């Protein structure tokens, strides 16, 4: 017979990396 | 008619957020 | 007939939040 329709599209990816620390402030 | 295809593959992990902003002043 | 073929990859991941506040300043 036919082929079958296509899948579902994946799931989307996993959540980045939260961003690193900032630098130390001025002095004071 | 075949059956339908399967799930595709999951997405790629997502971009690293951006640096923190700098801390206060110093005292 | 033949299984459709696989899904399509997903989306990518969303991006991650930003970083946190660095520490205060030197004196």
């Amino acid at each position: 017979g036919p082929p079958g329709p296509p899948g579902p599209r994946g799931d989307k990816g996993e959540t980045g990396e939260r961003g690193p620390p900032g630098p130390p402030g001025p002095p004071g």
